């Protein structure tokens, strides 16, 4: 009851900055994670003893791929937690507990693969879900575990409350589908600047966190450079493997996923910042002015991209 997780100097100081990194330290992740919960939750949103063997069980669901493994889910919860503590009043108390857990558990039982490499293999799973197939399955996957026997961290929560929190978590996890994020952004730019946005609303809190879910999931390009630059390198070892199974079935894979287009990775990174990260945490700042510094790092980063492609480095 009186038991406050703390951090050595440089971590309890630094895990407040978005560019944080959470080190290579396998061990010190949950740790880092329930102070996460402590400071934005408080230290009685959940039981110790059940919070402790949910975050094992979900650290067990993930699996041993370069990009989509347990230290991705705790970065994308790491950003979530720099969100929250920075627009600490504009969020409800479900938001707060449901919003953390929702990002450790976006990508369960990953297996490096997309959606679109499930539908053309005829995975099982693109059968039981037409779209947002592997997001339909992370949520499922995190129901799952939230009834394994004494892992429901949520239990002291009413029956409504109890069902507002899932909902809050099943939309967040299902907005971490790339595909939905364009037409949910464009809403919102339409929304902000014809004065429509409101926050009352529940559909536009809805796309709100729909934005601050791809914006956690987008923030390896937030950080320090040489983060952003080593961390590129596992996004596209899964994706070159992506590349070879769709070789093995007989398709040219597209460029993104075919390691014999390596020469063009700096001209693809600055695809993926003005079509995809720029615009998301450019609409994300003016709904969430304090989110302004993921939004200046990225900008650095596409910098750093492009004097990659100058030759100077
Ligand atoms: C940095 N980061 N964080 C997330 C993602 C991302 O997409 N998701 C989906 C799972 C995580 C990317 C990311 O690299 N995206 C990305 C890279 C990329 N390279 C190319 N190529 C290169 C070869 O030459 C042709 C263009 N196209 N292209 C398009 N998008
Ligand atoms: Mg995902
Ligand atoms: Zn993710």
């Amino acid at each position: 009851g009186l038991m406050q997780f703390t951090l050595p100097v440089r971590l309890c100081k630094e895990i407040e900055l978005f560019h944080f990194d959470i080190g290579p330290f396998e061990n010190m992740w949950p740790g880092i994670f329930v102070y996460m919960v402590h400071r934005s939750c408080g230290t009685s949103c959940f039981e110790l003893e059940k919070l402790c063997r949910f975050i094992m069980s979900v650290k067990k669901n993930y699996r041993r791929v370069p990009y989509h493994n347990w230290k991705h889910a705790v970065t994308v919860a790491h950003c979530m937690y720099a969100i929250l503590q920075n627009n600490h009043t504009l969020f409800t108390d479900l938001e707060r507990k449901g919003l953390l857990i929702a990002c450790l558990c976006h990508d369960l039982d990953h297996r490096g693969f997309s959606n679109s490499y499930l539908q053309k293999f005829d995975h099982p799973l693109a059968a039981l879900y037409s779209t947002s197939t592997m997001e339909q399955h992370h949520f499922s996957q995190t129901v799952s575990i939230l009834q394994l026997e004494g892992h429901n961290i949520f239990s002291t929560l009413s029956s409504s409350e109890y069902e507002q929190v899932l909902e809050i978590i099943r939309k967040a996890i299902i907005a971490t589908d790339l595909a939905l994020y364009f037409g949910n952004r464009k809403q919102l730019e339409e929304m902000y600047q014809t004065g429509s946005l409101n926050l009352n609303n529940q559909s536009h809190r809805d796309r709100v966190i729909g934005l601050m879910m791809t914006a956690c999931d987008l923030c390896s390009v937030t950080k320090l450079w040489p983060v952003t630059k080593l961390t590129a390198n596992d996004i596209y070892a899964e994706f070159w493997a992506e590349g070879d199974e769709m070789k093995k079935l007989g398709i040219q894979p597209i460029p993104m996923m075919d390691r014999d287009k390596k020469d063009e990775v700096p001209q693809g990174q600055l695809g993926f910042y003005n079509a995809v990260a720029i615009p998301c945490y450019t609409t994300l700042t003016q709904i969430l002015p304090p989110t302004e510094p993921l939004l200046k790092a990225c900008r650095d980063n596409l910098s750093q991209w492009e004097k990659v492609i100058r030759g100077e480095e």
